[PDB]
């Protein structure tokens, strides 16, 4: 079978300033898939306050392998914000491609400050909607 090697997935999370989760809180983005068959599945996972204290003044963003059939997945990705003018910023990229296994997420602890994202001369938040936008390429 064919695969699907390469994949933008892109989330809007609503009314963004209103989340409630606290620090080591994760909102879980709905499972994407790619690979033979639809068989590797993939998540993203915004912590809107952070891991930890060390990053509680950042949103946190990380790419999770969900599922997959055998061992591992090599990958490389990168996440960015689309702008009020649906551009890319705020971009950030695998340094090369990562060993992903099931369970396991690589990504982003300090990925964007919250008071720069909240700042609406910033235009991140146009009508308080947050639009991440995540570029996956599955070398192995």
């Amino acid at each position: 079978p064919g695969k699907v090697v390469k994949f933008s997935y892109m989330w809007t999370i609503n009314n963004f300033s209103f989340c409630r989760e606290e620090m080591g809180e994760v909102i879980k983005s709905s499972t994407f898939s790619s690979g033979a068959n639809d068989k590797l599945k993939w998540c993203l996972r915004v912590n809107p306050k952070g891991l930890d204290e060390e990053s509680k003044d950042y949103l946190s963003l990380y790419l999770l392998l969900v599922s997959c059939p055998k061992s591992e997945v090599r990958a490389k990705f990168k996440f960015s914000i689309l702008n009020a003018k649906g551009e890319e910023t705020k971009a950030m990229e695998s340094q090369r491609a990562y060993r992903f296994v099931q369970g396991k997420d690589w990504g982003f602890k300090k990925f964007i400050r919250r008071d720069f994202l909240l700042d609406e001369a910033n235009g991140l938040l146009p009508d308080d909607k947050l639009t991440l936008f995540c570029e996956v390429s599955v070398v192995q």
